[PDB]
């Protein structure tokens, strides 16, 4: 019941500069704001988002996270001459003050709060606020590291007070530790702060021992502060994704936050003179996408850092692209996280295991198409469509004469072909769903016709306790199976998850979806995902999240096959393919027989598929 994305921006926040010479601050230039908006204008993204005017944050809204003494100190900056602002900023670490900075800082704060109102009032689905100056380094009574007021800390307290929110998730993917956010919510379990950052064993700015993975939280908030220190530069995409799959996403879904706030700093990308990482801008399209099912999509992205004018624009658009639901780009070259990242991931998982038990270890135009059974017609949203051709029927006649029958299953396969060509050609449609008939002839005609589309690699997800419908050996097809009978997994190109029926089914499926299925599928880089569900539910609770997270692969091109018409599950499949917001799962403990089965599958697979590794490999 909510649509669109908010883009909050104003040219006035680019009207304060660094005046004196300061090599530490020279990277923070007003051009960062102009290049980011102009890149959104060039790619047709800014014009596609609901623009929201910028307001000033009131004095009381700023006092939510700051003290009157420090606010009054900043309040007297616009009356200072260059000699006086140089002295006022020498009182702090790596920050400069301008005659207009107090004005724009209140705009950066107000713009953020206005983004929370837009998202929480269901006026838009998600949003981004291109603001300046940043926020995550400022604290109750100090301006630190380019930041005057903590914009994201305002948003969380603001949403806590004005919307009675009990659980808020802050994600800070800047390369600098947002200590101002951690300080403010240190003893606070209502706001889960996660932050990866360049650390290099405290040798990197801001050189804090609190930035380390040891800092977990004080008092009743312990376990809701998660630091992931990068100790080596050049972190690649596989390092960032492994952090999500094995640290951030398992804790987030367990948290089940009512609002996701993102400290989007893009100095964590390739070419940045401060972060010196090697992550492509395209990785951010997936970072945001992996967080969409949380808080039913209610995600407020707020700009933080990013200082390579060319690298900054590209990642801002990748973020807005996935915010609007555009297809995420395929990412290749993924594999094992580097040994330093595996060490840091291993340490933080351990220290946090006492608070999140999932980390324990044993001691050592139209987007979707719907073809339902003939005659029926359902209420499908503004991204969907129904069905055939004689060019495809000539094909279908060839498959019957060669490999197989007479029935209207030929129409099911004839429609499977028509959408498959519509997905891989024309970009006519993206994903698709086919309520289907006989399973074996349907999957065989679907896959074999998909590999000749061509589809370099095809990922197949099948939920049901059936027999293997197609084989997997030639290295071009990977298969995931959900079932009830243990298949005694033999081949590496497969992954069979045997679950025990119960109330712990959905909680275990999510642990296997984030810890196993997603890391394998991302390293696989498929050209098409083929989902099939047997008519033999617990899937209804979780299938929505599965269909949305897996769309990060294959540029979204997913074909789903449902046997036996289930109106509730068919409507759930189409809604998640259409890009609609996904209902939360609520707060979350899998059976010990389940996690024993998955780590058994991980050890069995983590050698070929390195993205499964969450520990540094024990060298022989
Ligand atoms: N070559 C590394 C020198 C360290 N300089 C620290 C500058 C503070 C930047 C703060 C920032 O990025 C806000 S997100
Ligand atoms: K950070
Ligand atoms: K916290
Ligand atoms: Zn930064």
């Amino acid at each position: 019941a909510a649509s669109g994305s908010a883009l909050i921006f104003d040219e006035e926040m680019s009207r304060y500069k660094l005046l004196w010479t300061d090599p530490a601050c020279e990277i923070e230039v007003p051009e960062r704001l102009t290049v980011s908006y102009e890149a959104l204008r060039t790619h047709g993204l800014a014009q596609r988002c609901k623009a929201v005017p910028v307001r000033q944050a009131t004095e009381q809204e700023i006092l939510l996270a700051h003290s009157e003494e420090y606010l009054e100190a900043v309040k007297q900056t616009p009356g200072m001459n260059v000699e006086e602002l140089m002295a006022f900023s020498k009182k702090y670490n790596d920050v400069y003050f301008h005659q207009n900075i107090y004005h724009c800082a209140k705009l950066a704060a107000g713009a953020t709060l206005q983004l929370v109102d837009s998202v929480m009032k269901r006026e838009v689905r998600n949003g981004m606020a291109l603001v300046r100056p940043p926020g995550h380094h400022s604290q109750r009574s100090a301006a630190n590291g380019f930041c005057v007021f903590n914009n994201v800390a305002f948003a969380a307290l603001y949403a806590k007070k004005n919307y009675n929110l009990n659980r808020i998730l802050i994600v800070d993917w800047d390369v600098h530790h947002g200590q101002g956010i951690q300080y403010c919510f240190e003893e606070d379990p209502s706001v889960l702060y996660f932050s990866w950052h360049r650390y290099e064993h405290q040798s990197f700015w801001p050189n804090l021992p609190e930035s380390d993975y040891s800092s977990v939280g004080k008092g009743k908030g312990s376990g809701f502060n998660i630091n992931l220190p990068w100790n080596k530069v050049g972190m690649t995409n596989s390092d960032y994704l492994a952090a999500f799959f094995h640290v951030l996403l398992p804790v987030a879904y367990e948290f089940d936050p009512e609002l996701v706030i993102v400290s989007a700093g893009f100095d964590s990308a390739i070419g940045d003179p401060e972060g010196e990482m090697c992550a492509l801008p395209e990785i951010f399209a997936h970072l945001t996408h992996l967080l969409m099912p949380l808080a039913a999509g209610k995600m407020c992205v707020v700009l933080e850092g990013g200082y390579n004018l060319t690298s900054l624009g590209q990642s801002v658009c990748q973020t807005v692209h996935s915010l609007l639901g555009d297809p995420t780009p395929r990412i290749s070259g993924l594999g094992t996280a580097c040994d330093s990242a595996l060490e840091s991931i291993q340490n933080v998982r351990n220290v946090q295991s006492s608070y999140w038990s999932s980390f324990k270890h044993l001691a050592q135009s139209v987007r979707t198409v719907v073809v339902p059974p003939p005659g029926v017609e359902l209420t499908l949203p503004k991204n969907c469509q129904h069905s055939i051709s004689e060019s495809t029927a000539k094909e279908v006649q060839r498959i019957r004469d060669k490999h197989f029958t007479d029935q209207n299953i030929l129409r099911s396969l004839g429609n499977i072909i028509s959408v498959l060509d519509r997905m891989m050609r024309s970009d006519e449609v993206c994903n698709g769903c086919v309520v289907v008939s006989d399973l074996s002839v349907s999957v065989q005609c679907a896959l074999q016709h998909a590999l000749t589309e061509p589809a370099e690699r095809v990922l197949v997800v099948y939920v049901g306790d059936g027999e293997l419908p197609v084989k997997t050996n030639d290295g071009k097809v990977f298969l995931v199976q959900i079932c009830t009978k243990e298949t005694e997994d033999k081949c590496v190109n497969r992954l069979t998850l045997c679950l025990r029926e119960g109330e712990s089914l959905t909680a275990g499926f999510m642990q296997a979806l984030l810890g196993l299925i997603l890391p394998v599928a991302y390293e696989f880089n498929p050209a098409l995902v083929l989902g099939i569900v047997e008519e033999t539910t617990r899937l209804m609770r979780v299938w929505g999240h599965m269909t949305c997270l897996i769309q990060g692969l294959a540029r979204g091109r997913m074909l789903t096959l449902l046997q036996g018409y289930d109106k509730d599950l068919l409507e759930l499949t189409v809604s998640a393919l259409s890009g609609a917001s996904i209902s939360p799962l609520g707060p979350r403990a899998p059976k010990p027989e389940d996690v024993e089965m998955m780590e058994k599958q991980r050890q069995r697979l983590q050698e070929r598929w390195g993205l499964l590794r969450c520990t540094v490999s024990e060298s022989w």
